[PDB]
């Protein structure tokens, strides 16, 4: 086990070393603690979902991913959100994706408020009978875009119900799969049709204070490669046009893309973003987040820029092959650990160093602070939160193993 | 050479073909006629220009020079199109700098657009400069840099206004800019502050969109330039959308397997107009001439598939200067015509239908038959019908062109 | 329906076309009947075989008669004479097998179809889909009793492919495909590729006549749950070819985004064998879609044909599209294919050879560009009826026949 | 400043750290002292050479001056490396062409080397010269122009030899050519057959693999080459194990999200030793300064945990002169140093086992717990154990050296 004599000694070097540098450790660590990210509940389960990779120990119940999600967020420091499908409402009700009742979710929200946190929610407009030839809202089947078209209505009501509930507002975030497998004739009438069945989904107005509305654009997933109705450029577009927040998925753009970039370029047009930090592997493969080039220019992008209050994290992957309560601890601590990164710069001096076109004083120091001792503020905000430091989360880890995961 | 009457002969078997899926040959080539291309004048002289005065022969120096390669450029591409300018392509005998530029130093162009029976775009020169400094213009961090730009902005849509006034017909004035970083930027967020309130100061004062309309092109990297583009495409997206201006894609400035022909139904649910700026990139901007590839054929089909040939103005943009410069004109020219024309030589309202119905069979073996019908017959029709060489045969009109012209100079 | 005489006519204006260019549209339909395809069972099937018990497409085979039924259908839409890869799942026995215990004899059923058929047949060992699969790694796993499975099963595959051999009098080339690797990032690199290195050797150790069979070696990039790391690289396996003196399998679909795989070819003869070119058509990631004429396909089939690589190359199609008609899919992708080698085979070539090494970049633009828009689909269009198959959108007739008479009905119908 | 005691008391609570996951940061110390870091000579003056005679103060212009920048970059990087020349930096009175150099004009660098106490490796120039025509060098169709370069190629082999011989240490003697097409070609076969036959004529002398070995670099494209490279990276791995030679690395030269750290497992089955170039490509090969990023990290632990830098040579290739030329080596010699370091911090015996075992949780938690480990204290107490400044403190330096050299050019 790590020693807090040692933490606290490491820490008190740190701080100076910062300090020499005009950097405020313990403001850092304070700004860090105002972040809370949106740990999404569908890795506990493989997204299964209650209403319809093989590591050992699945959530299979409501109250076996309720308690997953307790224990992750127990080895996350500070305060944090969860982020619920539509196919999570608990109820011995009949229900179908166009039936589903706010109170379907009493369940979690009785659940935040006993956890202390926020909720997110998400329609679920896939893995359904109803999902003709890949598409959902826009279908070219009116039959079909009227089912999805009242689940989107649905998912606003629960959303607003939830936030009155809570007291904090919901991000709903909308996610179609809709596209072709092969390459389209027309490309026009299925975006009108995803343009004109959205407008209907927000047409009833409810309180901004509950719920607001996230759309999330995709290049290209299997089995709909060719083509996305929902692209990123269409989501932007409405996103500004309609007074609603974007969604950006780190994993879901172009080979080299750099969504950090896309940031600077909405805000002076739109009102909001919901950044989905997700570690794509080639395709949009739902890796657990790492610290990486794609995270550190996320991270450092939202920070240097002042965006964080303009700007929702969420996280979204997939892994079965380890151990899914480890997966959102890893995914979460590299998130905090890279805006924590970001937040123990000297941004004001290297922002006039960059005014005044120094150039190799901004290369100079960039790459030396990779190298300062942010480990140490990491660490001692761990420690401050009451979470295990370094390796020391591995032995939770095998105990819930061993006292919960491995007897299922 | 090709006899004219076999030209004929294989028309009318095409037309037969073509007729007995429902596409009629003699409305697509009708079709084709409407659609201009704007050609750039600075491929003649590898953007030279006047004003501040690879390695094939015969490089045009002087605008006589340029304005006779475009006349034999175009003498060779069928139909009507357009002639793209930059500023620094002014033509006067009085001392200028790009913020000093007068409408009237463009009455040489305007006189011979006239006589050429062509239509004027125009482009600020927003680059090789002494007040570029660091590679940025408008959006500088230097308020006399950004006030020099935002002088030349302003005078940019002077003289469009002019020229479309005088040529009556409106001049596309699109705006490029350098501006960006080569290293990784700490503040992203200012430049694009810097930017938006430049480029509405720029566009404050009114003018008729009748004579001219702005519009904004982005890039996502540039030589020495590489890690920040200060007008990246989300921002002009964005900025047209917000201002109603028109959005300039270049086919050569996105990712990696990015297909440019994906935005413009994501763009005119939103958006007025589009400039659609066609060049090959080759794993960079490159600026290779246009070819007859999947980029060219799919923002070809993309355009008339879904009909937005009518608010989409088509410019060429390439540098070649390792081959007769005005033979790269009229490759790229050819390249986008004959794909477009094999677009328009779809049955594109029995796939639409077949594509509603879910039919993803029919469409697969469809289209790809229909990459092996005659449409070169239609396309070599086409060439016929309005006074230019067939196939090979142009190239005779090039190899006389350089005896005669290009290898004296 | 096009009529017969029309597209004769058409192909003799074409043939002087082409004549005053000094392009021959004769001798170039006879260089493509001298490209036979080799088309993969298990698109009939959606890789199901008969071992063990994206797309909806009604009619799916479920049976040797069903598949062999159903390739038959689609070589009878396919002009000239092709070939057939099996899969070592394809196997045909009452005697219960696995991958370890497979026999010769157990493909007796596919060597008396190809004889009949009048094609050569192709073979792949199965080292996928299988309870010996541990964490997605098969000959290099670091369990040496898994290891020992896979090499039985590797061993055994070129005795088949021997015995198929054999009794066609047709090379079987037999192409090894592994999915070893890992899904996130590994710590050790290099003793997989150890493990891969020895476990290969021991499978083609003994020796086995070449006139009947020689072995192929795929890489791959990434694959979906392996994305991180794939043992089995391109640069592994290009080496191992060149070293253990037998072929190099590039499939289109399995390298970088933006890479061109007709680069390989001539950067590969100076030094290696042959090649196996499995054309697919990947869209963003390894998506197995159906080949049609893009790109890729006609750089592939230019680079072969410009630098006269036939002789050396074996083309295999690879796709799996169960969204659309499953015969179909294997049409278009021979189609495409091959109108895409006859275009190339359609060039000047001598001429513009000439022209390139004298530095005339100028004509060399002008020609090929202008070649795009000469009349390729006449001579098709002609090498199709002269070969008894449908003329351009001619052939959805025979697909909606099988579909009214076959494939509509079949899910149905008892398997036997 | 950085006080020696802050140092000393990070590393002793980060051994201990490290000790308690079965890590020995003095041994990792030890391990990084025996990787030398070949830095390149043409960093210093943007590759301008003596032979032929961003825009940052102070290029060097002249040997002494050059020598005097790689002496001040070098004292600012920790433990012992290596400079890498290109024949162009021949230091002669005498009248030379690349196909007259002589070994005798490279004893400048060899008493240089002796007295800064460094090997030396070596590069033939294949680039900016009359005798490059149409982008082909060794490979071009002209007889003329393969003779020369073939001569140049033959020289690069007995310089590396003499240098060799005189140092006491092998020079691996690096061939980069141009060679290739900007345009698509018809023959692909044809120039790789010609760059076979040329190559075995280059190295066809015998020469002691004590003094030196040629080592072979292949590039995807560069600017005006961009449709087809020669020397492609098959074509040279082939050729480094066919003829038993080394094969070069360059991490700018790759697709677009190609990984180079997965190749070194796949080649040292079949090949004798790598030359691996560290270079920040930033959409193309754009030779930005090497940085801490993720390429970087995944090469130097791809080397590091399977056991072959012993059997790879490091060599740095960028040029950036938008900044300090000096500080720009320093840069890029540090961020491959420390991410080495980290790389070797790591409980690599453990985690192979984990992965033996396919315990992919462990692996997953540990591997992203080091990357907050305290490396930064074991790196700057392995800058200080070598007596160079700590963290920022090294620009106090380059400031005092601009001051007192390079402004005063
Ligand atoms: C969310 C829901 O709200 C009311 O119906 C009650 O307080 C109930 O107990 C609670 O679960
Ligand atoms: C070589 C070719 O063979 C068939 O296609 C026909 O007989 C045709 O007349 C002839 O040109
Ligand atoms: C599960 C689903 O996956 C989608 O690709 C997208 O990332 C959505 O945000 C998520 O709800
Ligand atoms: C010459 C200049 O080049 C830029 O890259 C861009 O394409 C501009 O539109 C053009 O005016
Ligand atoms: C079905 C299997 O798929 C692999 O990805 C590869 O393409 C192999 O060649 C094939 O046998
Ligand atoms: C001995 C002979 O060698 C060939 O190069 C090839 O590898 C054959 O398969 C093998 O049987
Ligand atoms: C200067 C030259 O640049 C090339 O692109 C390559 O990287 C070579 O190694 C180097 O010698
Ligand atoms: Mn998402
Ligand atoms: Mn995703
Ligand atoms: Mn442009
Ligand atoms: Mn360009
Ligand atoms: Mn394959
Ligand atoms: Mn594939
Ligand atoms: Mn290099
Ligand atoms: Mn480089």
């Amino acid at each position: 086990m790590v020693k807090p004599e040692e933490v606290d000694k490491a820490y008190e070097v740190a701080k100076q070393r910062y300090a020499e540098i005009g950097v405020d450790t313990d403001a850092a660590m304070k700004e860090l603690e105002k972040v809370p990210l949106s740990v999404h509940c569908w890795q506990g389960d493989d997204i299964h979902g209650f209403l319809f990779g093989n590591y050992p120990g699945i959530a299979r119940t409501p109250d076996e991913l309720a308690g997953d999600m307790h224990e992750a967020l127990s080895l996350i420091p500070g305060k944090h959100r969860v982020q619920l499908h539509a196919i999570y409402a608990v109820t011995d009700k009949k229900r179908d994706l166009d039936t589903l009742e706010p109170e379907d979710f009493d369940y979690w929200i009785d659940w935040a408020k006993q956890e202390g946190v926020g909720l997110d929610f998400n329609g679920t407009f896939f893995s359904h009978p109803m999902v003709k030839d890949n598409m959902t809202v826009s279908s070219p089947d009116p039959k079909v875009r009227d089912f999805w078209i009242r689940h989107g209505k649905i998912s606003r009501e629960i959303s607003n119900y939830i936030g009155e509930k809570l007291g904090s507002q919901v991000v709903n975030n909308f996610w179609l799969p809709d596209g072709f497998k092969d390459n389209p004739i027309d490309k026009k009438t299925p975006r009108l049709r995803l343009l004109k069945a959205l407008d209907e989904i927000i047409k009833d107005p409810l309180p901004e204070k509950n719920t607001i509305e996230s759309f999330e654009g995709k290049l290209f997933g299997t089995g709909i490669e060719s083509y996305t109705t929902g692209s990123h450029e269409f989501y932007q577009n409405y996103a500004i046009s309609r007074n609603k927040l974007w969604t950006i998925d780190a994993g879901h753009f172009h080979p080299t893309e750099d969504v950090s970039d896309k940031f600077s370029a909405f805000f002076p047009f739109g009102k909001g973003l919901f950044m989905h930090v997700s570690r794509p592997v080639r395709w949009d493969s739902d890796h657990v987040v790492i610290m990486d080039d794609a995270l550190i220019r996320i991270t450092r992008s939202l920070v240097r820029d002042g965006y964080l209050d303009r700007t929702h994290i969420g996280l979204d992957f997939f892994d079965a092959t380890i151990n899914r309560v480890a997966a959102w601890v890893v995914g979460a601590r590299a998130t905090q650990k890279s805006l924590l990164q970001a937040m123990l710069a000297p941004i004001d001096q290297l922002k006039k160093d960059e005014l005044n076109a120094d150039f190799t004083t901004r290369l100079i120091e960039t790459e030396e602070l990779k190298s300062f001792p942010f480990g140490a503020v990491w660490d001692k905000f761990c420690q401050d939160h009451n979470t295990p430091v370094g390796f020391d989360w591995m032995n939770n880890i095998h105990q819930y193993e061993k006292d919960v995961q491995f007897k299922r």
